[PDB]
């Protein structure tokens, strides 16, 4: 009857954290210190829909985003989704969290239009 | 020049940062269903003592189900959240996304289409 924990070892720690990245409902772009995507989680890969790993983040910005005048706190993608970017610095590069706010943005529009 | 994949140790390091700043709660159970780790959003959303606690204990004080909860479940503090539970090799993972605003915006809409 053996008992286990993700904190049992470093090797187990990474295993669990990987799983988290894999299934979290937000995109995660990890850059190295030269601003090249060295890892992207499934949600990131889905929202952006372009090659990520190995590309310069600035390249990706030119292909994957399509900023419209009415973006405000978020930024628009090719497919027209509106997403929020949480950009942080890393010991070994940069982290970019990507959360989809399309639906939330639609609900608020709907509300404004229905108030007329 | 550096990368988060330069070593096992750099790798955990970057993943910890992700958990820490994630706009979603993350609850990590061991195989006895004890909360072994809990990120700040989880700690914030649920707002009860988490680490070192039986999850089934936490469930009894953090949540307060309401009949209209639907795909979400309510916290005792009034928030409506969505759980995404999955099995881990070494226990369980719970993702908690806050749907309070969405539900509110949705309710406001339901109220306006009845006028």
């Amino acid at each position: 009857q053996e008992q286990h924990s993700h904190l049992d070892s470093l090797e187990d720690q990474v295993e669990r954290y990987k799983q988290v990245l894999d299934v979290m409902p937000a995109g995660v772009i990890l850059l190295d210190t030269q601003g090249i995507v060295r890892e992207a989680n499934p949600e990131a890969q889905r929202l952006l829909d372009v090659p990520l790993v190995g590309e310069k983040w600035y390249s990706v910005i030119q292909i994957a985003f399509a900023p419209r005048d009415d973006d405000g706190h978020e930024i628009s993608l090719r497919n027209g989704r509106k997403v929020r970017l949480a950009i942080s610095a890393s010991t070994t590069g940069q982290l970019i969290l990507i959360t989809d706010l399309t639906e939330t943005r639609l609900l608020q529009s709907r509300i404004s239009d229905l108030q007329r």
